């Protein structure tokens, strides 16, 4: 039916805004801003706003790893999962392209390219991105679990704060690229794929491990 | 009936406090405070507090763009929409006037005048203000959507965090003036209208686009 | 009955912790920490935690102005209102006294004494403290209003964020002393009452005005 | 039955992530970062994410003091309480061990070892850790109280913000070690037990006092 | 003879570099950099380097006020004094024009336009600029006094540190525009002459007063 | 003769500028500026500029302790020493009075009143002020020693950097009030003499001890 | 004779230390340190110390551009100029290699690789590096001019402060690479030559232009 | 004769003040102060002031490594070299003991104990301390070289800025302990000798190597 493509657009538009507002706040307007907390809250609130906006439509995955987790969790058709990933990657590039146009080149920089910290190895970078996306996916699956008897608040505020947690930790390590689409968007628009498989392997394994940890070790 | 004017006052008073507390926390008491996160949370929590206060009465729009979005969304009578905008603009000036009286001139400054960043063009400024207000309006419409089956937390905390998101991003670009009333209040009390149409055109288009994106591409 | 004194203790203990954790985080461990956001969130989260703790018992006023507002709002017996204020003031001094013991004198300072900013007059200080406590009381009355049909999140998170809003704004002006008990506690333990009536007149008027604004102009 | 060991793992895994993400964000990547707010939110959001993840399974204590409080509160079998503490301590070391592997030695440091502030005595350190854990446990017991008639938001966001409150205050005093497992993890992996009993005595008394204060002085 | 025009160029080139390096380091590459000390040393070291470079040729006045002081001090022919001022103003605009070309517009800003601080009146601004230039001229006249029996170090390091002193103080008040040429250069290239007479009246009076204070009250 | 009063004015004017520029840069235009280095260099460069200006005339003592040291060192007539102290104190008040007029009240504050740090006792404050002024006087006496065979640079740059050294250390302890005139000027114009004898006893003993240490233990 | 190779070593060793201490202090031990002033003084004081050390031997050029300027200024044999450049480049790599060994990889980074600022074009980068090296060379030639009748202080402190001036300005633009050897050292040891001709063309032209400007337009 | 013991005291007193003012400014009054530049200038200006004070008497070595260098350089009797080292170590402890008394325990800390950076090995720490003291000694030997034909400024300002250079670089690595006496003073008064041989081996080798590099490879 047509609720399929309304979700494909919801993924495309939300991922566009997610990258636009996320990467945009990750742009350094200062040589030293101490911007880790500021940037971490930006991604989290961007996710929280979008989940509140397009959660009922597409689930507001805006993340190939998150879509991969639901694909592993047997809650998404494969075709739709592919369609989300291509829409998220298309949305990510579109958001970063619009961000490129509206942002002066002096502060545009690398468009917040997820890059490994000098002393962080690709293996260490992979493990960190696995844990960054594992807890994040684990938080998503619990919040999106239909059986949620206990009465709590907003699932948007939860998964957003989980994303902020990952950035409060992982930004120093890998730039906190727990979103392959977010990492892809400046990689393509800057022509820089250095250690870019890390931001695909890491989140996908962490999404995969987080999915399996939830629906079999936590709630079969 | 009389629930009309109780809402007109609720808009007037809340917009007064919104500008008073928002602009007040946006006043620089330091040459470098790194105040972006501090100011962004101020507006968001100011909106969240006021939405919790006068949401049931007027909807706590405190924003001509937000009122324009509901006017476009066929949820507001035009006369009442005009009455909200004149009350919000009157409230904005009143709040900034009170802020002027209570704040020493050495820190009063331009009363936090929304001004374009040196390298940001009026077209780039317009687009940013469109996106700042689009997601914000989109978050408002989803939170204020009567059909909200999924059980979440506070709509006040949501739309406030959406406003913080816009300031975390747009303050560097345009001062994050996603509120024509907020931009109008120091423009009139400082006699400075430089690029002030940007803070009317941008938010209104973004409010208009955000409204149309919601009730036809997201939920007809 | 005995639910009276369980609330008197709840006020005493919560105000003790409110001052202890609030004033404690307001103590400067740095010559320049840029601590406004850090201190503002401390008070707000301290209030949010305590409201979650002793809200069902006493209402977690921990504020003579807040108790005065409910006394004006015809929701509190006068005797109990007096009993709350004496307990809050006793709790405030007790919390600041314990804070004095556990904190080294080099960082103890004035025990975070609410003091007027150099250029802020007592009249300007009074008006700011009125508005700081008006919105705060207004947010409390709306959150504590039994008729709260619209389904939202936590009232603790709301009134706490309202308190953070007041500190994000008023700390520069008056130290954000929207709590007479909080202002009283270091005033007595430092032997400094300079402009201390401001932190009683301001909040009480703001609490009074906020109460009247709610139950007659907002919801008769 | 088997819901026992699913909770033992939930405690082990969540405490692993709690230490991993908590201690990891507490690692200084800067000589002066002014990281108190950043680190305080990290622990709180880490707790909030994990409580949302494994709250329904084990209660997400991830804290020997918190388990001790429920043991005192007659809501936990002793054997299970021991099993939680050994799992939390095992999880804490495992999380800090993984953090050690993924973090470069130049920023690894003491692995965020809870250490007394220069002027803070062991008695003052103990009292602070008692109050840090008292309010935290008090907030947990109220949020986890089955009788919670008043409709509020998320218990995860509450207890997480309570943890942030303790770090906003106690980090200057003792590093805010209101978790014996969190304090144990770098103590064992750095071979440093200086004043380490403080981080066991303090939280346990504060957990004990917080438990007794709740279910007899606040709600028998 | 031809040592005249070699000095006219020395004034032109040094004032070009003085504005180029001075204004360039005064450009804000950060929203809060706490750049006062950094900018103050930039002007001072720029003056010290240029005085070391072209001091023996023209005296390295690079300042219409400084030339005016020597004109008042009966050590400069009037024609040459005019020729220095036109060369300094031409050099200032040339330096700021080159700075405009090499600097991205996002950080170009107002080209470090000397602007009155919000609470500083034109009379207060004038007095500050008088004192900023008085001590600076007084330091120049003493260092350039042929009778300097006492054996000291570099006159370049002295007058440069005097300029840094003026910026350490006057930047907060008026931007420390103790150089009419330096103030003129961005005023003309930004089309902004707001309170620009202050940066001519102030320094000239301060240069005049500083000259008279030296050669009649200090050393007739 | 008349070289006496030319020195009395030189002391009066230089102490006026010393307080004006010193106290002025010590005024906090930010809640946290991390201004210790900035303020320390301000006093030092202010002293260096003035020593270069009026050193040959009066010696540029601009300090009652420094005059007292030369009085003890048998290099100053007592009457002239009194005349310097009254001129320095008159100059100090005049400089702080002019600073009061030109500075907005919001940043005027206590006019940089030398105040004991919270944990610093009057005895500890006295000892620190003794050492701050001892080395400073010792540096002055060596630089002003006629027998200075070894060829070095500027005595102004030396004694100024000695003053910066004292402020880099003593500002945290006592505000680095190694000048009774500098401490007197805001004490009289703010009506605050709290622990003000410390800033007279300390520097005078340190000046006295520094004088005796030089001309008998270092160079009889 | 043998004073040739003593100078070749002096160039080699001083350039080794110049890169070692310069690049070492340019290494970011913080995500935001606001290190521009700190790094700028490091290079300048490193140059000042080395000029004081090996100035009498080789002239302490430690800069291929500086050697090129003297080669253009007809004060250096070509063979010796080549020998200085190869020694400086060998010293630069040796210094950066030792710095690599002693510095942990987490803070080693790109070894302070001179890289163009995002919005700075190669032409703008070239012009800035020309001016950075022009004034620096101009300051060197004046300080090293045998005819220096006027009695001033240290030539080491002068040329060092000139280098600090260039870094206070050029670090934002190009990293202030006014030394081809300094730019070469991390370029070779990181395998990154992006826009590396800029740091050769710019300084050499600026050194060439600075040399010609001095000995023909300033002092034939 | 008696000029021996006047120098022994000069070493004792100057090293006392050197440690007192150096370690005192190295005490952290803030969790993040970004104090590297502030502390680096403190040591350098402390050395510069003392060299100006007691340079003509003892040479103002205030450093066992510096005394060892002159002992190696055949410019000091061995007995006197021992007498300097015991006086410097006695002075260092005395200065740190006085600093202990006058400084509150909350900011006293480890008394600025030279401690290896987490990722810095003892071998890397040794090499850095060798280079920190090599250039410093090399700068001392050149400045103190009787044959100093070229006319420059102050040797005190030179060796002080060399010390600042070492702290601008080495503070991150080892705390910049290029003075065994400075490292010894808090090691003994805190009962902590962890990696304390590094601060003896490193500086002594660097002093030894710096001495030999000067008087045989630079000036036989
Ligand atoms: C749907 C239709 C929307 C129409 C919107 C029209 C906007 C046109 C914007 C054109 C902007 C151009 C500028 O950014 C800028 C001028 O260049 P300069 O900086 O003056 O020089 C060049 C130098 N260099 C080195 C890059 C070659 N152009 C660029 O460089 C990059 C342009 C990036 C365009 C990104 C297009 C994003 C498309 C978003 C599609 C959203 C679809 C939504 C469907 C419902
Ligand atoms: C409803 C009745 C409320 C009554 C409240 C009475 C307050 C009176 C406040 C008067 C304040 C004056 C000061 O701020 C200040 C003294 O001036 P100076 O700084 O000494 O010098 C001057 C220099 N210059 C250059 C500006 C000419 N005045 C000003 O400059 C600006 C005054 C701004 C007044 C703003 C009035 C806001 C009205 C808010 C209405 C709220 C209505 C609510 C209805 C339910
Ligand atoms: C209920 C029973 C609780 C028992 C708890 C026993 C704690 C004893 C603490 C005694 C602490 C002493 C230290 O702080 C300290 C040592 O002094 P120094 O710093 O070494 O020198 C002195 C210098 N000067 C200038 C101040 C004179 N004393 C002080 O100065 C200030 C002490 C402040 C005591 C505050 C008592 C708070 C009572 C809280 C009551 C809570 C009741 C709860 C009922 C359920
Ligand atoms: C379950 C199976 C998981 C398999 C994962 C395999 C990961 C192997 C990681 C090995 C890592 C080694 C590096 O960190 C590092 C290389 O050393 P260097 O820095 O090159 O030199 C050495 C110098 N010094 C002084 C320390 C001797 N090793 C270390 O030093 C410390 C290693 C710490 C290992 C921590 C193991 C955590 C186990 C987590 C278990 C989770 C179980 C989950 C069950 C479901
Ligand atoms: C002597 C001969 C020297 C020749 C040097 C040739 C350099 C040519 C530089 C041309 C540079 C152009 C760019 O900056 C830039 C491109 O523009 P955009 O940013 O792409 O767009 C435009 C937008 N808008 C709104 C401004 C219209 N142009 C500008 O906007 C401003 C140019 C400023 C030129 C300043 C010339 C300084 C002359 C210095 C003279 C020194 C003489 C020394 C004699 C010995
Ligand atoms: C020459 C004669 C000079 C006489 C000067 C007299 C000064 C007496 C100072 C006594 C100071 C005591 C305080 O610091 C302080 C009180 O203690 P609390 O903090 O209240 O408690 C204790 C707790 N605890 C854990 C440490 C046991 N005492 C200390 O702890 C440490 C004292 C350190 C004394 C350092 C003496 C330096 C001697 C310098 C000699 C200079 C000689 C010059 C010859 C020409």
């Amino acid at each position: 039916s047509a609720s399929f493509w309304r979700a494909i657009f919801a993924e495309f538009f939300a991922t566009l805004f997610y990258v636009f507002f996320g990467l945009g706040a990750s742009l350094r307007w200062a040589p030293g801003p101490l911007h880790v907390l500021q940037v971490a809250l930006a991604f989290g609130l961007a996710l929280a706003t979008l989940v509140q906006a397009v959660g009922h439509i597409s689930g507001a995955h805006v993340n190939p790893a998150v879509t991969f987790a639901f694909l592993v969790g047997s809650q998404m058709s494969l075709l739709r999962a592919i369609c989300y990933v291509v829409a998220q990657l298309l949305g990510a590039v579109a958001g970063a392209a619009v961000l490129y146009s509206v942002t002066p080149p002096a502060v545009r920089g690398n468009l917040a390219l997820n890059t490994l910290h000098p002393g962080v190895s690709v293996g260490q970078a992979t493990i960190v991105e696995i844990f960054l996306t594992l807890q994040f996916v684990l938080c998503i699956f619990a919040t999106y679990d239909e059986r949620r008897n206990g009465r709590l608040g907003s699932v948007a505020l939860a998964v957003g704060f989980s994303l902020t947690l990952g950035h409060l930790f992982g930004m120093y390590y890998t730039g906190a690229g727990m979103n392959p689409a977010r990492s892809f968007a400046p990689a393509i628009l800057t022509r820089n794929f250095t250690n870019h498989w890390v931001y695909w392997v890491g989140p996908v394994i962490g999404a995969g491990l987080g999915s399996l940890l939830y629906d079999f070790l936590l709630f079969p």
